[PDB]
DNA sequence: CCGACAGCGCATCAGC
DNA sequence: GCTGATGCGC
DNA sequence: GTCGG
């Protein structure tokens, strides 16, 4: 945190821009702008000096010289006392409410929490449970909690068939003391990019984790995505844990690799290597990586086995997990 | 300038 | 029912 | 909003 004001002000920025503008652009660009300052070795002491990193152009430039001589930026002043900016920014704080419902709502005088609980009946069910657990969500999940998680993940999965192999990835795999949520990789023989030899593979595994009331209830669903909501037990006497998000990714296992790499992220570590996987004529997805042809198509799989081959086809450096926090 | 800016699964809707 | 577009999240 | 060509 040598600029943790800085990186606030441009994640600010970058969320306003998100949620209120729907500038996905802007949204994005402040993103980056946030992160290469983030580890920037240096304090910084100018909005030039900040110039000089790619991503930090002249507008972040100037704004980043105003919050350094006044300790603000008037451009978010004026947001915050905002009435309607606010509301909508608060809103997409719910999960399965963004930008467009959340400026939807507002413009029928739906604006606070108070005023969400009362119109339920107005929600999808993603919604719903988004709200029902909002204070939960707000809060981080310890990495002690996240291995005790894991250990009831891992063995749970391990009791439906052996055959799985479940690895928890996203911020706990690059060894972070906290993370949002869990993510959590999903392999099984039988599913491979040659095949779909059984069904409900995703399904059984959810099913257990429902059954010993690890999971409590689910935001969304598919074959091979499962996003909802898990607790971990809490003693006699003892006070409830909060109630986690948790993300199940059931990927082809030939195509693990890939998968581990993007569900390791960041996310903007994530767009970073993707964008340089473009320029060095190479698209990059959770399932494989591919050659682009002078037309521009992919073209067929190259062949991978291990998270590095993948960095070795666009000429960087294996970076550990742990450096990829980006 | 000016086009590109990562990639994609699931829920919901429109239009048929 | 379907496909294709959009919203939302990982 | 920023960047490469
Ligand atoms: O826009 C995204 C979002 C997520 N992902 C990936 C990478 C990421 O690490 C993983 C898990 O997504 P999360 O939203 O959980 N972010 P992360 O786990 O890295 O941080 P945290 O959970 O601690 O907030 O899925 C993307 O590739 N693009
Ligand atoms: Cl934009
Ligand atoms: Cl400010
Ligand atoms: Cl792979
Ligand atoms: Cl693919
Ligand atoms: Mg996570
Ligand atoms: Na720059
Ligand atoms: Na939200």
């Amino acid at each position: 945190t040598l600029n943790g004001g800085i990186t606030d002000m441009l994640t600010e920025l970058a969320n306003f821009e998100k949620n209120v503008s729907q500038a996905i652009h802007k949204y994005n660009a402040y993103r980056k702008a946030a992160s290469v300052i983030a580890k920037y070795p240096h304090k910084i002491k100018s909005g030039a000096e900040a110039k000089k990193l790619p991503g930090v152009g002249t507008k972040i430039a100037e704004k980043i010289d105003e919050f350094l001589a006044t300790g603000k930026l008037r451009k978010l002043e004026k947001i915050r006392q905002d009435d309607t900016s606010s509301s909508i920014n608060f809103l997409t704080r719910v999960s399965g409410i963004g930008p467009s419902a959340a400026r939807k709502f507002v413009d029928e005088g739906i604006k606070t929490l108070e005023d969400l609980r009362k119109n339920e009946d107005k929600l999808n069910h993603h919604q719903r449970i988004g709200l029902k657990y909002f204070g939960d969500f707000e809060k981080r999940i310890p990495r002690e909690e996240m291995l005790q998680m894991q250990d009831i993940v891992l063995n749970e999965v391990k009791k439906v068939d052996s055959e799985y192999i479940a690895t928890v990835c996203g911020s706990f795999r690059r060894g972070a003391e906290s993370s949002g949520d869990m993510d959590v990789l999903l392999t099984h023989p039988s599913f491979t990019s040659e095949s779909t030899k059984q069904p409900k593979l995703l399904h059984q595994v959810v099913e257990q984790l429902q059954k010993v009331h690890f999971i409590t209830d689910t935001l969304s669903k598919g074959e091979t995505k499962f996003m909802g909501v898990c607790q971990l037990p809490s003693k006699n006497d003892e006070k409830e844990y909060p109630h986690r998000r948790i993300a199940i990714r059931l990927i082809p296992k030939d195509q693990y690799y890939c998968g581990v790499l993007y569900f390791t992220g960041s996310d903007i570590f994530n767009k970073n290597m993707r964008a340089h996987a473009l320029e060095k004529g190479f698209t990059i997805n959770e399932y494989t990586i591919r050659p682009l042809g002078v037309t521009g198509v992919a073209g067929e799989p190259l062949p991978v086995d291990s998270e590095k081959d993948i960095f070795d086809y666009i000429q960087w450096k294996y970076r550990e997990p742990k450096d990829r926090s980006e």
